[PDB]
């Protein structure tokens, strides 16, 4: 235990990016590599459970016809935990380029030694006392007019429930395609990108930025519940039309009301549509 660097390949022809783009580029969702930390911790560490902190996000992988990524994960030994980082460089036909990296992220990676902290529920309940609903597609319809458009394995389907507009939660379900590879994750990313989405249906392109802490619990199922409170959400100056950040927790149930992951504080930051097109064409651009 100290330093060790792993290396993973995301190509062009990857899933998650074939069926992920913004303004018709191909990226990585910055939450696809909390997926990637934990099947690699799996490997480092020994197979202990762990959990993660401080978590941000910030520069997005962009795939190209041109290039394909590699992506370094570098576990550096820290206080009572590791920190990770992971970069990128561009690669061809599987050898890297030798160019600049890019950061992509960072976080504290500790032991996993603490009892949930989030209350299990009622799912049947909450659906038939249901207040609001709104359909899989729907929500998904701010990312489009965002021009983010997901495809077959990214896209989840099922809907949205609202509680007298202080609760939510999600019913999602993979794709046939994305449900083929759910056991050969560690948490897939699809069910990740779409649990970031939670708290939509509060207020009915904000891109996630910060995590405080998420953690795995148990591995996922067919279908899941992302629940979302109106009270564990927080915005830049309390009560802005057009806020800058906000922020909010959520949790991820099955089905009999069993904690499967827990994150605090997901905090987005919405984007100027004209830097996003700058900022994504650079990275597509060689």
């Amino acid at each position: 235990d100290q330093v060790k660097t792993f290396l993973q390949k995301i190509s062009h022809t990857n899933y998650i990016v074939r069926d992920h783009r913004v303004h018709q580029i191909r990226v990585l969702p910055g939450v696809t590599l909390i997926d990637m930390l934990y099947r690699l911790a799996a490997g480092y560490l020994g197979e202990r459970p762990i959990e993660l902190r401080q978590i941000i996000f910030k520069q997005p992988v962009v795939t190209s016809e041109e290039f394909d990524k590699h992506l370094y994960v570098t576990f550096t030994p820290a206080r009572d935990s590791w920190k990770v980082e992971i970069t990128s460089e561009k690669a061809k036909n599987g050898t890297p380029l030798g160019g600049n990296r890019d950061e992509n992220m960072e976080c504290q990676l500790y032991l996993q030694e603490d009892a949930p902290r989030a209350k299990e529920l009622n799912i049947e309940a909450f659906m038939k006392n249901a207040s609001r609903k709104w359909d899989m597609h729907d929500i998904y319809g701010i990312a489009r007019r965002s021009h983010i458009e997901h495809g077959e394995f990214m896209k989840n389907e099922g809907a949205v429930y609202q509680l007298q507009d202080k609760e939510e939660l999600m019913e999602l379900t993979l794709s046939d395609l994305a449900e083929g590879f759910r056991e050969k994750f560690k948490a897939h990313p699809a069910f990740l990108d779409a649990s970031t989405l939670a708290g939509s249906s509060f207020a009915l392109p904000y891109i996630p930025f910060m995590i405080d802490r998420f953690c795995m619990y148990q591995p996922f199922p067919k279908t899941i519940y992302t629940y979302s409170a109106k009270n564990s959400r927080t915005e830049s100056g309390v009560s802005d039309s057009e806020p800058d950040v906000y922020s909010a927790d959520f949790t991820i149930y099955d089905r009999a009301g069993n904690v499967l992951a827990e994150c605090e504080k997901l905090t987005v930051k919405r984007v100027r549509q004209a830097n996003m097109i700058t900022h994504l064409e650079h990275h597509h651009h060689h």
